[PDB]
């Protein structure tokens, strides 16, 4: 093919989900690589001169790049869509950031849904002429992830509500908790470069003794050290790292969207016992 069109996105959820949508007739492309901390992510020239070479910048907004309009103002000529609308946010808890959206929301399933129909949205009306194949692709492609709820539901279900209890390191699981009905721990509300931790740590040490929690997490951009001290200072065991904010490489265990959210379900089912 002579030349494809060219998106870029903030990072590696929505590449490949707008991948899937995209299909042959555009090459979707994640400005941060996998495994890089999205939150506060710094651009370099290498990545400001990709975004330019792009026809379309996708991004997910409500409080996720800190870094995006900074980084975006820097772009020019290049139309850019946020693909959260219609997303109801979960307001952040507890911290300094207490009441603002919480920005993780497609780790529920059914917010996926959404996202494929902004992203669909986005690509037809940037690229009119390859209508039919974006809105064939966001079909098929909103079955899979349709088909995703139900057996991640009936294994979570399966663990007493009583206790449904999900300790992470960033509280950015709080849309998957409201889905299948767990309450939140975690050692800081949202990634950031912030005091307060090493005293948040001893805080959940004691509502994991209080309530024999049974296990807690890590994710797989951030440190796994407050974590491990939290299980070893408790009787709880280390349930290992949770995918949320990247996927792995294409070669990697986490390749897909599909992949991150069966695998995050998995590692936490088989930390309470299925
Ligand atoms: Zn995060």
């Amino acid at each position: 093919t002579a030349k494809k069109f060219k998106v870029v996105t903030t990072f590696t959820i929505i590449q490949d989900i707008a991948q899937n949508i995209a299909g042959d007739v555009a090459v979707v492309e994640s400005i941060t690589k996998p495994g890089a901390e999205i939150h506060d992510y710094q651009p370099t020239p290498r990545d400001i001169v990709k975004a330019q070479s792009a026809d379309l910048i996708l991004w997910n907004g409500m409080n996720l790049e800190r870094w995006f309009e900074k980084f975006f103002e820097s772009i020019k000529d290049v139309p850019s869509a946020v693909v959260t609308a219609g997303i109801t946010p979960l307001p952040i808890r507890e911290g300094p950031y207490s009441g603002i959206a919480n920005p993780h929301a497609w780790m529920s399933p059914s917010n996926a849904l959404i996202y494929i129909e902004n992203i669909r949205k986005a690509l037809v009306e940037h690229d009119p002429a390859h209508a039919e194949t974006y809105n064939r692709n966001a079909q098929a492609y909103a079955e899979k992830i349709k088909a995703l709820d139900a057996p991640l539901r009936e294994r979570l279900s399966r663990i007493p509500a009583e206790q449904r209890w999900l300790v992470t390191s960033e509280g950015a699981f709080s849309y998957l908790a409201k889905d299948y009905g767990f309450k939140e721990v975690y050692l800081w509300p949202i990634n950031a470069e912030q005091q307060g931790i090493p005293q948040q740590v001893r805080h959940v040490i004691d509502i994991i003794r209080e309530n024999k929690i049974p296990v807690v997490f890590s994710e797989s951009t951030i440190s796994d050290k407050p974590a491990k001290q939290v299980s070893k200072e408790t009787g709880a065991q280390y349930g290992g790292v949770l995918y949320v904010d990247s996927l792995s490489g294409e070669k990697g265990p986490v390749p897909t969207y599909i992949s991150l959210i069966n695998m995050t379900v998995d590692t936490i089912a088989k930390g309470f016992g299925q």
